[PDB]
């Protein structure tokens, strides 16, 4: 779960 | 505690 939520938060930072 | 601390940064970065 922590991966999952940490790819996410990885592709949002990689969006700004 | 990592996940806890993961998810409340995953919360603010999506709060930006």
């Amino acid at each position: 779960t922590l991966l999952r939520m940490v790819g996410g938060f990885k592709d949002q930072e990689k969006r700004m």
